[PDB]
């Protein structure tokens, strides 16, 4: 692992953890997610450079292009891959309970 600072304590996804499946495009979410300093995370098989697993109760918000066919987690709460989208452009964390 890189350590390292950014320079400040401000960011839209500070903390927040998310994750991708490889149904959504993570070369688009993973970028963005990143650059607005958040986490993101996706199958270690799929591709490596991976940390946890979609097995982490840690993972806060789970990206997934169809959130309504599978089911949910105790705790955890999925959502489509726009949400995140409509977000950054909104600068502001948008009600899952429309994406949901």
């Amino acid at each position: 692992g890189s350590s390292g600072s950014s320079g400040k304590h401000k960011k839209l996804f500070e903390g927040l953890k998310f994750f991708l499946n490889r149904e959504v495009p993570r070369e688009a979410l993973a970028f963005i997610i990143r650059s607005f300093g958040g986490e993101v995370s996706w199958d270690k098989s799929l591709c490596i450079g991976a940390t946890y697993d979609v097995t982490d109760s840690r993972i806060t918000h789970q990206i997934v292009d169809r959130p309504g066919q599978q089911t949910s987690v105790i705790g955890r709460c999925y959502v489509q891959p726009q949400w995140v989208f409509d977000s950054v452009n909104a600068r502001l964390l948008l009600p899952v309970a429309e994406y949901f």
